């Protein structure tokens, strides 16, 4: 009866993965894959590590934990062995080729991909979703931060001058941002050429950027992340509905417990591909049917 | 193509319900079902009103807008007559007994029962839900008002001494809630009896209460309502993750509005008996699923 | 002894005007004045419509819900038939100027005019004449929205390659407003060229402006709209007293109501042109004054 | 052209009626009126002090900075002798009485008096008005503090076993107040008899009430106080339109300002009595009415 | 130059003390003292534990993370071997004792105790002292949770009837607490009789108490903690100064990184005993002074 | 027993530093330093004036009320005559500096001089410090206002065709701010030029700068400022710790009120230079030790 899950790659939100699984008594790690089975860090000293899926025996589903431009390859693969997968793929404009990709091959080996299953693309997705189907005339907004943002982190880091970097994701409100951006400097190099390069590059020239030069970038870094979503709209013809809803999380720890969720819930669907906003809520929850509609209806 | 609907009740929601249905451009109103068929407000001059949903022809679904007693044994009527059923049943402890009620019906005359899908029971239960899919460890509160609670005000209007009485529901946190109580007094009554009485019924003595007496309490009612909804609780291992949903609404215009969305997605389901915990969020909408998933997701 | 008003214009706040007139029990609906008396829209099919205000007989004040350039002409004709008017006429820099017009001519008819009686120029001027009462010396600001602009929607619509234009007012404090702009555009406009033109025309060239392409502006509109106001200053010698005021309204209807207060302060002045500012507050109420002043004071 | 004013009484607002008459440009304090004249604080050695008006020659009005309990008796004897009079008058039922006593007086001697003009009753009086001019259903709150209560810290000293006493008041919403009570214990007094005895007193039993022994009462005393208004209500007929009002101030030095601005508006009124909600909000005002007007609509 | 601390007790605070030693680049993990060494979980399996400190060879410093009653026997035993003792000893009204107890161990042996430095008593601590700094005369607040309360929870589980109990500490404002009650009930307890005896219980009697009944009480626990303190007085005599300090925080991880924090000042003290008022602030830093003193000040 | 302290300079802060020690029971005043001693307003006719600090006899401590530029050379001549000094030396970049200059003199004369110790830097330095102790790394923000900047106001009006200005610093969030600069133009100046001047200006040309013309500047000053800081970190391992501090205050109060507090506690430092991070935060306060440990930790 218990879900037997294998988590493939080990990033930032492997080890989240490996905690968010470890805590959820329906589920059983059944181990770790990863190319370097030799770099193991302390919490994986009694894991089972190794760098093929097929010698963990039986798995029900794989929590893809690679980076992005894996996903879809990696995915196609483990659905390929009879193996359920769920990613948290985060390029909003791809996700619907992504969805037909994986539709094809789950539905041939009678398995269940679940895609785009984080906190954005994923939670925020069903918020979204509910808020049109509570006033589905008006405006929706999604406002990041404060948080760390990789994709703008490396853009910056990728730059001449630049010895490392972070970036920071300031909300503005109405999907507005500011971007502070923590530059280390290479031995020699000139801020103002640097500064000027930084918020000209196209992944900041949209955004008001801001730059400072600091000794360490590391000593800044916390995973600490956050949304406030709103929509202003029309339930019916009654104007001027507010909806609101923010958190405050720890951004790997959510991202993979909504994926170990997601799994739960493709233990439940038919064979296909799946956004989260197709999934019934209640099949992402461990226990009774009963005891759940009775806690939360 | 068109999803073709009956009002069955005409109450505070059954108004709402008819301006949600004629926005809705996927929808056709085929008419309202009442027992006073003369009782005909403005906006009823130029709708089929008739006491015999069978008069209306091919009907999809009925919104069922009929007090709380009524719902089960109206329900299993329209379902036996090959019509899908949509209601806002608001009995929390009841909801399970009434979807195992509608299912054995729903099921053999092939049609679909969506129960409880107002906000509360209904959107919240899904924020609750995704609340436990996000962080399935902690504590959820829901805190209601301020708003009008019609059950308070039917409790206090039916004491000796109280011609006319409106109880609000204002949040405390925690979902500990105050409840001001705005009383008319019959020719003659005694104030400090009608208020220790107020107090000590059943409906009050377990919340912190207050009596005033007014004039007039129509000019007090205001159908505006709102919720905020917490959960601090544990994503896999890491704890202190904070959620927060907010709304201030138009009460009766959310709930009609969410019964509609409801309805649509009553049409895509197998033959049964549904919480809105049991429905994918996309369902509840309009539009090409691709189109949904581009925007939403 | 109650009061017979007639709506000139019904534009949007024509038909929440009519509703404010409805829902006054000291008012008295003689009828709606129109250009075009055959387009009925539901709410008008038992109303007096007329193309000319004498048909309806004895009436006490109009409310003006014309067209900015219309009010100026249509309120002298009125007062010129004994007739008292109230506008919202919202153009702040011209209102000394319809002040000394409207004087003279409701001076000559011993009638009375109240100008610009919406919530902004109306209440908000109220509220900004207190705040100088209890700290002269200090600064004001009035934040916007988020809400529709009228102004700035007509203004996008107006260049070349936008079929269609919603601009929404979004506050950022101490008065300074982000312009989001949504955009249906003319097949085979060309998208950047109408951003930068829209970015550059004179309503958006002092603001930051965004501008996103939209399949449907119309699901957008949404006629809630909001205000905070901050006063910081000084009582007698006292420094940092700290104000504020905040309102989230559907605009149309808070316009409309406070037209109708206007009209019912109207009977209570001398002869001549006013601002609300000019009117003693209790005037706008309907009852008994010293039942108002003991609620009130 | 330039305002002539008397203070009469020298209490805690006293100090700062004397600052907001400085500090008003359009006002000549022409001196203060006061029982002990020996009694000299730093503030008044060079300002004319006397127990008699009549030596301080032509005054247009007088501040009355005394007492509740004598507000009466010394405004009709100071209209008497043709000076108008400004009061912040605080007992809410009663100001009916005091108005109707006070116009009688005014109106032979063919002068102005203004009561009830603090902040509550007087500033929080209009906005109270004002929202039920924007929407004339629903229920308005007035929420104080936290700041001092005099009468509640009076209440306290005077019961046994306390030498001395600081009553805070603390919202909770909806009007519901929490009292924070801090005693000085007469030597050799029982703490728990104290306590029970100021819980149950006729100014505490209605509140929740708490009760902490310090050594010095004074150490804790603040003059900042502050008001949070709600208004949820109908306009027209559209319901939950939301209007809020807050500030943080400094007590008397509010109370004294628009007890200034209230003798400014004293000077521009017909013969008689006035609350502040029947006088025009920009007689409050210093300044050129159109300046006013361009400023502030 | 690297400060040697061992751990002394491993409870909840144990294992974040650990990581937070680890963090901090100038400390070196000389090892963990425990009576229980064969109990060792997955992050103590590399670490030295002993139950003897004397086998860790040259220790500085020693993190007390023992429990509540055992901290005075304990600090005196570590002085009294040449080593510094931190401790986060919670009982306030003890801290004085606890302090000259130590003062003379640690002098007679010329080492240094910081006492009471977790966040409350501690970090906390300091800010209250900051806040009489910028403005001696007013009242300062602090309102704890939502959080867990350990003394509660135990109070409530040595009930008859009462099998696991979760208290939840909630701040209602001005140091009021509301106290949330979950119990696990004994096979056959009656719930009435457990609830009362709760709220009638010496821990919860002068508070607001709520006690609910559920299955699993582990489900619900969050390490997750808060404080809001306010401070509102007299700057000189300028008074409504208003102060405010905030935290979401995790307990254990925020407690056991200032006793670290504290550990580090303790080298750069005269041989005696502290609280954390008495230390200043840049000790509990790593880094150069004036590196510090250009970012910070 | 009683500290003695001669104020040194009286500008703005002067008035306010003379408040605080005579508000300071602990405080004796022993009189003011100026240059012109014949300018002496109200608050100054019954206080010693002079032109030498030594004719006011044995002061043990003197507060530096002087303009930036003259703190450091004043601050040596008064050391020298073996007198403390406290100072709010307000560049952050030359604190370090200042610091090492004074320790020099401080120490061959056994004196104390406590430098920078207004509200930033100062009291908000502490907090800062505070926030590194209680969680290392992550970023602190520093937001003031909104509040009058002199620096801004100063360099604005030292531009062509600029009468007078006063410069509004407005917090933005993440330490970014927007200038709000209020111009009295010279007669005949061209607006267009003065405000592309302000904004081009190495003072604004970093910020997001408004420039409104007015009549009177003077009208719109207010002492009133505030400050939000955020600090989002990681307490050891644990990421996402969220601490806030706010005030809203009058500036030279709280700056003043603070030096006061400095030259306290100046009184218990070994000879030598001190930032306010240096010292023992109790020692910043009145009492006895022991008392404030029990009130305090």
């Amino acid at each position: 009866t218990k879900i037997k899950v294998a988590i493939v790659g080990y990033g930032n939100i492997g080890r989240f993965a490996l905690e968010a699984v470890q805590a959820a008594q329906d589920f059983e790690l059944v181990g770790v894959v990863r190319r370097d089975i030799n770099n193991v860090p302390e919490e994986l000293q009694n894991i089972t590590v190794t760098n093929d899926i097929k010698t963990l025996g039986d798995v029900d589903v794989a929590l893809l934990c690679s980076p992005t431009r894996a996903i879809k390859e990696l995915a196609k693969s483990i659905l390929s062995l009879g193996i359920n997968t769920v990613d948290s793929f985060d390029v909003h404009s791809e996700i619907v080729s992504l969805k037909t990709e994986l539709d094809d091959v789950a539905k041939k080996h009678d398995r269940v991909a679940v895609i785009s299953a984080g906190w954005d693309p994923g939670s925020d997705s069903i918020v979204r979703t509910l808020m049109l189907a509570m006033a589905p005339k008006g405006i929706t907004y999604t406002n990041f931060g404060p948080g760390m943002s990789m994709g703008h982190s490396v853009a910056a880091k990728a730059i001449e001058g630049v010895k490392d970097a972070l970036s920071m994701t300031i909300p503005l409100g109405t999907g507005v941002h500011r971007r502070m951006v923590y530059v280390e400097l290479e031995a020699g190099a000139n801020f103002n050429q640097v500064e000027q390069a930084i918020k000209a590059d196209s992944y900041f020239s949209s955004d008001e950027t801001h730059v400072k030069q600091v000794d360490s970038v590391d000593s800044l870094k916390d995973v600490g992340h956050g949304v406030h979503m709103t929509h202003k709209g029309v339930s019916g013809k009654t104007h001027n509905q507010l909806f609101e809803y923010s958190m405050r999380i720890n951004n790997p720890a959510l991202t993979s417990q909504f994926m170990v969720s997601a799994a739960r819930a493709s233990m439940k669907q038919r064979a296909g591909a799946y956004t989260v906003i197709e999934i019934p809520p209640v099949d992402f929850l461990a226990g009774d049917l009963n005891t759940l509609i009775a806690k939360l209806v």
